[PDB]
């Protein structure tokens, strides 16, 4: 009803949940000043408008804005639209464009971890005899949830029959960007080398002109996925990840030990929260680490371990990385994120993806609602990547500006 | 080829399935604590007997038996009569009797439904905004898919000419060798106990050999015994009729029952390609419409039979146009797990789960039957599984039922 | 479009059909001194009203009257319910209620054959080497090709709701006579002992309210057959047969063969000419057999044989029987009406069944249309058993007045 | 017991049908005489080869040769593998290959009918007050009933590479080898081939023989889906060129009822129905081969269309469609027509037959050509028994079909 100071409203949050009695003063002290911001520098160009990225979010969102809690505590107000008609220039929160190329950073921090487990339902919450470090790489994926983040970018349709985004317009060079063309140069065909119409199994995905979505056995509404800009977008995400994973363990003195969490493959993953996308987009998701460690060594990077659950995914990865030469070794697992055996952690430097969210707090939801909450939960992150708790992260000395070449080389600051 | 712990075996398809994406650990915990099994006293007498029925099956079992997965994940065996061959007592592994006398109990439970539609392939799967909850009343009907489960019962051929006891009060003055039924009858196909099976013009019939046939002639054409198939639906549609009622009662709201066609589409195709639908449906039927007819059921405010089949929706216009009873009766061509938001605040949402005996609830993990399709829409293969719910095989968690003379039934 | 005067017009026909000249002068005098009518008294108590049935016909008649002949030519008229409407003392043409009174009668002749075979698409022409004479009964069945002849007996409907035929009360003496009962005796269950809904296979044969029938798979509107009513015409048809028969062997001095053709069983035993109940009847034909044989002496009669070709008539003819113990030998065949060899022509009387029309001159058809065409091609029965070529047919000593008592033994004048 | 001459044979099961009852000697005479048999000289080249595919068949063949009845009214041998196992050159009965390639004809003829209806169960038979006359076009489409027809030019699975050599032009151009096909999919469907989706799960084969649904595709078998276009293309082009003859010949435009022949029970592997997976192609056919050429005396084309998967199928694949023979779908039995219908046009329907069987097959009502069989008379004037004339050089069409599919007719 009434609105809280946002750094109180936090910090009440941190004793309800307990997690205030897990870390000590000192312990916080030496996570907190690991904490490094790596922003794209194309999208996130100076101290201000990375700082903005990190600020002018909501504290909890959930199901593509249509739940959570803004960092004042109030509720999201009952009104759809809400936030997609933000401007840019708007004092609290950004606009959906703001969250796109805002998406294009990684949080990280040296992070206390003092159990691993918890989320999916079938993975029991197992204690660490005592505290870990794993350095932490938030990467908030595309988001399909609704129709006014990363659906604008990748998705051809009777409603959207134009991609407009021109701070995204590299993604699309050469590519079709309109619905009809589109449809003719597929031709009797679902798939060619740019593009596929999306099958759930074996019906299409549709969407009416109306603007609700709809399986159909019927070409003629399907909705077609941009695949290669998809996967250029990947590229993007992918390349600065490994880049501030390699010097992460640069810095160290130890190669990393990498949990290449499937961002973007869960809830993100669902056209309107209901349309699983899963099994289109992550052969692109993999065909970009498979690309970069096949033409950059990362020498700080010794072995890159997928989670994998579901078999279709397994055969996916099976079969793209059959072919795979690189230096890095590359395997996958059904292990927890966050569990690592003490031998590894010994020769290398733990590291793992928090699939995270641009447009909420770090740690996002309170519960063991989502990969990202459990490791909220299981971590110091919230103390170390939110600026109310560490205002380090909002200091450019903790920036490091990222520059990423045509072939896909990054530089440092 | 190597054997996994059964509970750690499904809790990994489970995993890999991904259908408890929308599912809350608070929700789950309301959901499996609703789960209950009603016994038909008179099949399943004690707690052993009901937790074996309830454990000893497979995980998944394809076409009556052909393929499918053990509960450890290993693939059923390369050799014929396997299944036939198992004894009572089989340490893993329930009997063909004891999957006969164990499909006399129902598993229901409250579950959270995510999605509707899916399974036959013309039907769109179709997410709810928001998960709602149906108490799915699981039940297994009789099976015609081989010929050594409830063809056992109900069918009289040249191979089993005459061919049970925990089943005799089924034929009372019924008979009960093949020869005899065919002098009975005479030169017509039907009397008030029994009739051959009419394919249209030619009948059904089994070679000595074994495998199936349509035929003009009468000397190897199979013989329906419709009474005792009447007698055994009128045990299985009261029992579902009882545990029902109860379960309104208990809520404090009537429901809405789907009563889907139980046993209408795999179990009724003999052979492979023989469907005998149009001859067991009318007596699924009837069962319903005599009950209805004798009996009050206060918690059940109306029952809408999904019906696909055009010979069906005959068949069920026909049969319940005496109908006046107190629960109304209707039919629809919705799917089983569509309900709107108005019936649901009116009525506890009810459906029945067409499932199988010798699997385990949701049974195969496509979309390829009604039982699997719900096995992925709700959250039943967390509420009716034992490695996910152990509150399934806790005796207070079961409720014994009683069937008696006039079909009444009393509970725990 | 001109009338023709009958005589003359039958023998234009005689002559069209090559039937003038297959028979010698003196032969034909020899076989039609042999015709005889067997008149059940009855339902034809005089002459006047035997030759009344006689000679008040069509020239051809087929399909219930959509198509045919009058004896002076003329096509059938168009207006629908023609015959329907002929009333009782019509100038020339028997009246519905007539029509069925009409077929108590049997006309036969010991008439020459040139040849058997011919009429089902399937069984060749085959002639003799020289003329054979064989008894030829001439026998018109219940017709239920239209609605106004024997379904008004037998049947209850929707529009036909009740059975209002006095002449033939006796039939349905103790036995249900009104649809909405019936329903309500039979029940759940299809058959009674008296009764039995009419399915074609698996579905039911049904009427509307509106007067037209259709296959249905729901029990109401399905229409109810009188089976015991229908077996009890059956016993008078078939006793009367079987006296005439017998009695025609005793004249002969030799026991007879008799052909016991399916009479009722094929054009006739179809519902609006489109719904075949032959295999609801049949049963009941072989019955009225059965039961006479076996409760009645024929000592002029030495066999019946009763040619069948349907798979599922034989087996009904073979569980029927299976049971039998009369005194005369029964058996079925699918030898042809009229083929007999040599040393059955000589050691008996040979003896046919002719399935004949009460609406039409003997013979009908002058095409292989028909059992009763193909005999009527195949024989002199068109000059033996109508008038216009053997006013002997009219005689009153040519007459045989028939007496069926209430146990079913038979009185010839 | 004892076997019968074939010719009593098949008189005895026509006697006893009762299917005959309003047909008239005089109307025989003209349907009989009508008879034609359209051949691709491609697999038939003369009147030896095209009278063996007539002759050289069971009685009636029942679920992919399970059970039936051979010419001779005796039952097939309990000895599973018999018929693969036929020979080429056996002195009664096709081989498997000749099956395939006998395939490849049409046998037509302007048929009396008495009904329509009354094949699926849910079908109600209902009789026509007179009878009329329909030109019913018997084709045998392809066969997945079993491993050893059909299955072995289209598919490719665990247990075998495709091995058939007549009908190497279907491949020109397209792979030959299960496991090298695995790696070109990679990671489902390309433009030559596509793994058949049950759903989400896969049609998988393990060694063993057997089909069974599965999420991994290791044993899911994979479906050379642009050879059967080619194949399709063959049929259909015959099969609108004999029409359009048969038209041409009677001096009215047919309305052809384009049945969807072999995506019944032909269309069935082991219970595993992949009709929503080949019905596009045959459709496909249509539409490229109406697209391209011309048909003066076919008027409308009336596809029955019962599945929901077909009819979004049909509707989406001619949307595009502007070919001046119009083409619509219908839930309309094969043999209804009106009478405004029959008056205008040339009444004209595919039956889906058998390569396999005497033309009717089963004398039920268990399939669309059985029900066609006793609906009609196609018992009298398409089998040899009792129509002669079909073995007759004159009644038969050499059909020569060229690489742009136009089509010569003797
Ligand atoms: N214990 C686990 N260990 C490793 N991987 C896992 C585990 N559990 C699930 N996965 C895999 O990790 C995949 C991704 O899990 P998701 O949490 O849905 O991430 P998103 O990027 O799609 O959604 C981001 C939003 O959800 C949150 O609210 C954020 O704050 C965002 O709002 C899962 O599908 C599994 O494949
Ligand atoms: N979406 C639907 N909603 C309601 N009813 C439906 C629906 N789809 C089909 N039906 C009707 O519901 C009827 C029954 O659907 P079936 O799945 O064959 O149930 P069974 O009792 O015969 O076989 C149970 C076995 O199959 C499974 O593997 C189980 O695990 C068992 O192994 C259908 O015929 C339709 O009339
Ligand atoms: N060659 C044969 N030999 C013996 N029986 C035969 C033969 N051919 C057929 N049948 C059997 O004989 C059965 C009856 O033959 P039907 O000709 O239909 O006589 P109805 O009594 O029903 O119709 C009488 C009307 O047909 C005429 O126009 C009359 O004049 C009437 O108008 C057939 O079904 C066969 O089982
Ligand atoms: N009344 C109908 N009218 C039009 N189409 C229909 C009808 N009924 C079903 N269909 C549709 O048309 C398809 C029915 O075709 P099918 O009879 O299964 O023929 P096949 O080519 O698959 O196999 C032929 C074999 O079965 C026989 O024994 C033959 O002798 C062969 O042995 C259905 O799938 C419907 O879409």
């Amino acid at each position: 009803m009434k609105a809280i100071p946002p750094k109180i409203w936090f910090e009440t949050q941190l004793k309800g949940s307990g997690l205030d009695k897990k870390f000590q003063i000192d312990e916080l002290i030496e996570t907190q000043s690991s904490v490094r911001v790596f922003a794209n520098k194309k999208y996130l160009p100076d101290t201000e408008t990375i700082n903005e990225a990190l600020t002018k979010v909501t504290a909890v969102n959930v199901s593509g804005d249509k739940s959570g809690y803004f960092q004042n505590g109030l509720p999201f107000p009952n009104e759809a639209g809400y936030f997609e008609k933000i401007p840019v220039g708007h004092p609290e929160l950004l606009s959906p464009i703001e969250r796109l190329t805002g998406s294009k950073k990684i949080v990280s921090s040296h992070s206390l971890v003092t159990a691993s487990g918890g989320y999916p339902l079938t993975n029991p919450l197992l204690p660490y005899r005592k505290p870990i470090r794993v350095s932490i790489f938030s990467l908030a994926g595309p988001s399909f949830e609704n129709n006014y983040l990363h659906y604008r970018l990748f998705l051809l349709d009777s409603v959207q029959k134009i991609i407009d985004s021109p701070l995204f317009s590299h993604l699309h060079d050469g590519l079709p960007i309109q619905f009809d063309e589109a449809k003719k140069e597929l031709g009797e065909y679902d798939t060619n080398k740019l593009m596929a119409r999306i099958r759930l199994g074996f019906p299409y995905l549709a969407r009416f002109s109306s603007g609700g979505f709809y399986p159909s056995f019927s070409k003629s509404n399907a909705i077609i996925f941009l695949s290669e800009a998809y996967f250029r977008y990947q590229l993007e995400d992918v390349s600065l990840l490994l880049a501030s994973v390699n010097q992460t363990g640069k810095e160290t003195g130890k190669a990393a030990l990498l949990k290449a969490t499937a961002v973007g493959m869960g809830f993100f993953a669902k056209i309107d929260c209901g349309y699983d996308i899963q099994h289109i987009i992550f052969p692109y998701y993999l065909r970009a680490y498979k690309k970069l460690l096949s033409e950059h060594k990362f020498p700080w990077i010794a072995k890159i371990e997928f989670p994998i659950f579901n078999e279709i995914q397994q055969e996916q990865f099976d079969s793209i990385f059959e072919d795979y030469d690189g230096p890095t070794k590359v395997y996958r697992s059904t292990r927890d994120v966050l569990e690592f055996r003490e031998e590894e952690i010994e020769k290398y430097l733990p590291a793992a993806i928090n699939p995270s969210d641009a447009f909420a707090l770090t740690g996002n939801e309170w519960g063991y609602g989502s990969v990202e909450s459990m490791i909220g939960n299981n971590s110091s992150i919230r103390f170390d990547q939110v600026h109310h708790m560490n205002p380090l992260i909002l200091d450019p000395s903790h920036h490091v500006e990222a520059q990423i070449n045509k072939d896909h080389g990054v530089e440092l600051t």
